[PDB]
């Protein structure tokens, strides 16, 4: 349903703290124009970035070994995966459960803003912070 829309999406911010977070290229496809969050949501749709994500803030976060870095397009490795940096989430950092998106919603990459959300609060982490890296907007207030 490609409907036409107004406005900057929350995921072509997200992009760049990506990058600065050491987990995608600065000549990543995902910073063309032409991109979407389709394709910054392919990325991640194997879990084998996201973990990384967390390895990059703090160390020993997860392990590369007890992730399948070559899923092969393998749904049973890939579901696998993402949930393993839901669990770093709370084991590594300690976040809320209820806030973690839906493995599925990834996956299927049904409800991609969701994924976004996870990580704008994640960036409060005084472990995200430490680094110094643009953090997300603080406040209740929407834009």
């Amino acid at each position: 349903g490609s409907s036409g829309s107004s406005g900057m999406e929350p995921w072509k911010q997200c992009a760049q703290w990506l990058i600065h977070c050491k987990v995608l290229p600065t000549n990543h496809r995902v910073t063309w124009d032409s991109a979407q969050v389709f394709d910054l949501a392919q990325t991640l749709r194997d879990g084998v970035l996201l973990c990384q994500l967390l390895n990059n803030l703090r160390a020993h976060s997860i392990n590369l070994k007890e992730i399948n870095l070559r899923p092969q397009m393998s749904q049973f490795l890939c579901l696998k995966n993402i949930r393993t940096f839901l669990t770093a989430c709370c084991e590594t950092f300690g976040m809320r459960k209820s806030e973690l998106f839906e493995a599925f919603d990834l996956f299927d990459v049904r409800d991609f803003g969701k994924v976004i959300e996870t990580l704008s609060r994640l960036s409060r982490t005084p472990i995200a912070l430490a680094t110094g890296i643009r953090p997300f907007p603080s406040g209740p207030s929407s834009g």
